[PDB]
């Protein structure tokens, strides 16, 4: 039946993207009700970026210094504040397309859709994971800042991510919609370290289950293992330690397949220890960790 | 900056999806102006599927036998015809959300976004290639039939694909919107062969260029090659033969990188002959052929 990297439909979020301009800097804003959210570094100059005092930079700016463009229509800014690393622009006009929405801080290992935007126009949509080190493996060029990540909950959009920066590793960092960075990152042009990039173990198990449901079951061995024994081998390969919570989350996938979580851990252990010998699992020659159990169920149940 | 499998924004296509029901069969329709398009096998019973005479099956049906539901509203069917393997239902109400659109037959090697739908509700969106053997590597469960593939041309939606069937290989087949199958497939439950699944060579070169633009350039060797010499090695590995058209399409990527197409062919030759030695290119341990040159430029230029 197939297994694919799948984003949520983007339409509800498309009608929320606007253009925000301050001096020479143009980027993306999120227009919900009568508030527009964007990265505060919209106020920064080329050289301000080395060590900006946002409080002093923001103080030289008034309502009329912000150009907020929905399509071809200019909105009137009647208020501004800084919340952490986001600028909230109060506007005269409530977005008539505002969907039912929430702001959530996502946890590491969870996935969301990114609607990649330039000049407040939606460009494309792809799925990302908040990696254990609070980075994402995105596709973000000059102009993409203010692009948002989100989940759809039948009708309700859960915004979880706003894009701010690229790290030397070719990897991306940003905030929740209250403007708190995921991870230790700051919005300034300085040397910044993402930690060691550990693998989301529960996600790899979900993906090996997806493989089995789709008839790909060569990597299944005659062995079994224990939490402590598997987790000794995880540690060696920079895998997140598997917990009983993780085992319980996988139970619907165990139940559907008839393969005990611990039997799947044994298979994973030998793949980690032996490699794949030029063989592939769901069209990949490496172990994929950017699918959650929910993602696997959703796609293998048809939500 | 990153390189990712990216779909078009789906919103324009979301407002075009309806539910089509005939007897016990429910699937997806495309509502454009006052016409609804869907797979003709909507009229089929469990056993009709072995060898259906669609003409005779369609003759036992009237306008009122078709239930077309846009959200919670029933549309009135005032006409029906069969065009090849699609049913066109004429409806009283023109879709008020009809975008500027075209129907195109895509060529093999070109890519499109699939909006995976169940019960006329959009589920998710992912990018596919029409493979040389006229199959796609999708994610399609019971209920997905009538889901469409499309390109966006600034404002104009180019619908190219409607989903009909799964092949034994776990691989998918369907029609253009005039109801002509891509490839030799027929809408009946019989043993059907996709041909040998050849690699789209121009796409792999585009992807090796994308790798280089994103700073991943280990697979570059000190050698060069000729069309005829590379194409002798392509043949061995079931790669599409590279033509001077293919070379010309890649020129903007050559020009931006300073790497001659033929120098990139030499790199590809040694990867095909030597493998990757457990190394990765853009996070893949195999050679990716589902990105076109346009896709690479679009993502590496920010369209
Ligand atoms: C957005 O602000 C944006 O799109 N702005 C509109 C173009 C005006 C961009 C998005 C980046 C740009 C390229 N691809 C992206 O995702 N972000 C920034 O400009 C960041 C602003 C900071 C204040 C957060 N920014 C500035 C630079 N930071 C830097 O040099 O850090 C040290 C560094 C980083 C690195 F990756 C390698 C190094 F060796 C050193 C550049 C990176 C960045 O994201
Ligand atoms: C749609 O019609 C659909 O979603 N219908 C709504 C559920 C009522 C489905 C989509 C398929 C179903 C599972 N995943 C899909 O993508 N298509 C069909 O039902 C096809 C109808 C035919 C008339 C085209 N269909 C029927 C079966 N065909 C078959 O058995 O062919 C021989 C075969 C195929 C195979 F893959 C392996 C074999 F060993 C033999 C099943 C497959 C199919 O797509």
């Amino acid at each position: 039946s197939g297994f694919r990297k799948m984003a949520f439909p983007s339409g509800k979020v498309e009608g929320c993207m606007v253009q925000v301009t301050c001096g020479t800097t143009t980027l993306n804003g999120l227009w919900l009700d009568d508030v527009v959210y964007c990265p505060r570094h919209v106020i920064c100059t080329s050289e301000d970026m080395l060590n900006p005092n946002y409080e002093d930079l923001l103080i030289r700016k008034s309502n009329h210094n912000f150009l907020v463009q929905a399509g071809n229509v200019q909105l009137r800014v009647i208020g501004h504040s800084m919340q952490n690393c986001v600028l909230k622009l109060k506007v005269d006009t409530a977005n008539p397309k505002t969907p039912k929405y929430k702001f959530v801080r996502i946890q590491p290992g969870q996935t969301f859709s990114v609607l990649a935007c330039y000049n407040g126009s939606p460009s494309g949509v792809y799925q990302c994971a908040m990696r254990p080190n609070f980075t994402i493996k995105g596709s973000f060029l000059n102009g993409s800042c203010g692009s948002v990540g989100f989940n759809i909950d039948y009708d309700c959009v859960s915004f979880c991510y706003m894009h701010h920066m690229e790290l030397p590793t070719g990897v991306h960092a940003g905030t929740d919609l209250e403007g708190n960075f995921y991870g230790p990152f700051v919005d300034r042009q300085t040397a910044q370290a993402a930690g060691t990039d550990t693998t989301i173990t529960v996600n790899v198990l979900a993906w090996l289950y997806a493989a089995v449901i789709n008839g790909d079951r060569w990597f299944l061995n005659r062995f079994t293992t224990t939490l402590n024994d598997f987790n000794l081998v995880a540690m060696k390969y920079n895998y997140e330690p598997l917990t009983q919570d993780h085992v319980d989350i996988l139970g619907p996938l165990s139940a559907q397949t008839g393969i005990a979580v611990l039997d799947m851990c044994a298979s994973l252990k030998e793949l980690l220890q032996n490699g794949m010998n030029g063989r592939t699992i769901l069209g990949s020659a490496l172990l994929e960790d950017e699918f959650t159990p929910f993602d696997v169920v959703r796609q293998c149940s048809g939500v």
